[PDB]
């Protein structure tokens, strides 16, 4: 009798990540959880064959089922169009899914204490959140004034601001905007993420330079905090504070981690989760590529050692949310247990070649210092079997 | 006999940096180089007594003599206005000098093998450059925001819709860039790449901002193909445009040794500036588009905290590296302008002595803290401000004796 997992939208991907993704399901997920699985093949050949229809259907399935877990995919370039003889240079599946779903992206680096970090003092993870893409830019052919005007719907408080009077020559100009609703959705997603993980939240802004534009972000976060989150933040002993981007960077340099950083906006050790405005829909993926170099080694029968942590944490993050929506304690436990096993295995000295190279330096790595992809996956599977057995 | 260094504009500054600036001149520069020195005292008291006229004169002297070396100065605020009983809250000397000369600021680290950096694989520094002007306002309620271009030659006005706020309000802004500022940014970046002998990359988001960022990519490309391609090829270096996301990822896997000209989006640019263990290991060079005018300084402040201890007679341990490198990078540019081989060698030797002294285990407290962690540093792990300067002086004497073997 396995854990009833419920409805999960799964997206298969490309190259080396496609193989590790199958290994994750076969050795870590399917032996313990049964799912009403909505599988979508986002491999480049299948996106080409279906005229990218499979991507739009996967995005539609995440809207309906609320939980998506996605494998890394190829975003075609000129070189990829010739390799697969593609009909078109298809847009990024991540971009297509992101535009259909909307929300805030939270990036979380997975911390293993024996694996070096950018800043050595980082002991707890840092979560970066961000909601520009709709700016109106143009070329200014020569001298003349560029003005930006606001005309209210009634007509009454109309204002015209001089952006610049070009005099010596031309250049470029652009108008940018941010709707209140977008700032409020980002603020709510950030406060909720901070309470879910139990860490303080910091919003970074440049309000000393953009007093009006960034000033509105700061005020909206401060108002939303004082109105509906400070009582829950005080209860869990966490806080919200604004920081100037230059100040925030210096504070992160002297920090030990353990916070959410909201911005106005080893590689296999980071996840990206899209949290939709409805507070119910989530899409989790590994924040890395398809590992082409390792895939070429695999195609030549050579032994590979590819870090699967980010892809495992896409599964655990998705299953953790699926368990929270359904109130499934068994699933919530399984998701947390797989994350613990993944970190415990690496911290105990069992890791892939790339992690061993971070520690020793590539020229110093011996075969005995690491496990190949299959050996690491089997080591995790043995530790997971033990962790789950000692729970029942 | 001393080297004849030629014309240098020097600007004296404030607090701790003023103290070590004098030790550098006394112990490292003056015993070896004779200069036609144009010195301007940018001390806070002198700027107040001259009504900031010294700052404007220093900037005009840099324009005339092409080489400026600046000590850190106090940018006044309310506490400074009280402390010094200032007449006005004088503007930043760097802001006044930058406005007069123009140019792009390049920040470069000083690498030491035994001193940790953001990315361990970095062996050569990464030089990042940046060449307010934005018009932002709140949109209080529903309505239309439009941006308009009215040609001064009387031709038809062009209007672009920014956004129809159908419900509620928000914020909006207008930004601009002149073609001449973009051209100046490209010239300075190409000239900096050629001076250092490293490849140059321009990072934009031209995929999203097709006309705004595309103008940067296109101007850089056209200036490269017309007046820098052969000079770059002749040094085994090149210019390449890169999307900001590709660029931040290449810099994370590279060993350093490249110029990164970024149009901006400076979260990553700040992490590189503050990612070499200490503020004492970073220099900030203003490079003018003429390829002749330069102004170098430490990319840090006057070190007020250390200065208060100095006033009390307490021992201090202030890092002079960035201040030494403002002098050496200034002297290196002076040497290249005059084809002074003797001066070019001296500036090179002084940089190598500084790096070697630290690499041999002799350093200030901030560098010892980078190695052992601040709680674990003990007095015996470092040298005080004077001891380190005396050790650099001793080592410089030894290096110059070894160099006489070339002749
Ligand atoms: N998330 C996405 O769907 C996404 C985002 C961007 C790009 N892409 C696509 O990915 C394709 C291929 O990108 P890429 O080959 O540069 O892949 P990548 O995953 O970004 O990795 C580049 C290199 O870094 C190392 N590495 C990265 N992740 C690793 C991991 N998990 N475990 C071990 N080593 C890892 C490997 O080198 P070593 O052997 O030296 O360790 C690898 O060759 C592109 O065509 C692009 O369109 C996908
Ligand atoms: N370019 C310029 O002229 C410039 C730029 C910035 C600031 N300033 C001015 O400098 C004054 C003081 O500013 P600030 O204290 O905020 O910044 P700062 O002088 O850069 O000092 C901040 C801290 O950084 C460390 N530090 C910086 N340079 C160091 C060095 N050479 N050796 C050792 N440690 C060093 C010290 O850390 P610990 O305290 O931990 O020892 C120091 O207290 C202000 O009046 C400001 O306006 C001038
Ligand atoms: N807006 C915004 C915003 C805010 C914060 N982080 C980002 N980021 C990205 O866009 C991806 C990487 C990441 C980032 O810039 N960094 C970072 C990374 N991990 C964890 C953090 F808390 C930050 C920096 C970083 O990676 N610097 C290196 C890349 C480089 F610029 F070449 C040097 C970095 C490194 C070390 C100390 C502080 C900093 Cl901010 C964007």
């Amino acid at each position: 009798k396995k854990i009833s997992g419920g409805s999960v939208v799964e997206m298969q991907g490309d190259e080396m990540t496609r193989i590790i993704w199958e290994l994750i399901k076969e050795k870590l997920i399917f032996p313990y959880v049964e799912l009403d699985l909505h599988s979508y093949d986002l491999g480049i050949e299948n996106r080409d064959a279906t005229n990218d229809q499979v991507t739009k259907d996967a995005a539609e399935a995440i809207k309906k089922h609320n939980v998506g877990v996605k494998c890394a995919t190829i975003t075609p370039d000129e070189k990829r169009v010739e390799e697969f003889k593609l009909k078109q240079m298809w847009k990024s599946p991540n971009g297509t899914i992101r535009n259909i779903l909307g929300g805030t992206v939270f990036r979380e680096a997975i911390i293993c204490k024996n694996i070096p970090r950018l800043v050595s003092g980082w002991v707890k993870p840092i979560i970066i959140g961000h909601h520009q893409y709709r700016a109106t830019d143009f070329v200014v052919p020569g001298p003349g004034k560029v003005e930006i005007t606001y005309t209210p719907s009634d007509g009454t408080q109309k204002v015209t601001y001089l952006v610049h009077n070009f005099e010596e020559g031309g250049g470029v100009a652009m108008g940018m905007y941010n709707q209140d609703k977008s700032i409020e959705d980002f603020a709510h997603s950030s406060f909720q993420m901070a309470l879910s993980k139990g860490w303080p939240l910091y919003l970074s802004t440049k309000n000393t330079i953009l007093k009006k534009y960034d000033g509105r972000f700061k005020d909206i976060f401060q108002e939303i905090y004082d109105k509906q989150y400070k009582s829950q933040f005080e209860a869990q002993k966490i806080w919200y504070e604004h920081r100037l981007i230059d100040d925030m960077v210096a504070q992160a340099m002297k920090s030990e981690g353990g916070f959410i950083w909201a911005c106005k906006n080893s590689l296999g050790m980071m996840t990206s989760v899209l949290v939709c405005p409805d507070g119910k829909t989530v899409e989790a993926e590994a924040a890395h590529g398809t590992v082409t170099r390792h895939y070429r080694m695999y195609q030549k029968g050579q032994e590979t050692s590819t870090n699967p942590i980010a892809s495992i944490f896409a599964w655990t993050r998705g299953l953790a949310h699926r368990a929270k929506l359904d109130n499934n304690k068994e699933l919530a436990f399984f998701a947390n247990a797989l994350e613990e096993v993944s970190i415990e295995t690496i911290e105990a000295g069992f890791m892939t070649k790339d992690l061993a190279a971070c520690i020793k330096g590539l020229p110093n790595v011996q075969r005995s210092d690491y496990l190949n992809t299959f050996e690491f996956m089997d080591k995790l599977g043995e530790n997971l079997k033990i962790k789950l057995a000692q729970a029942k």
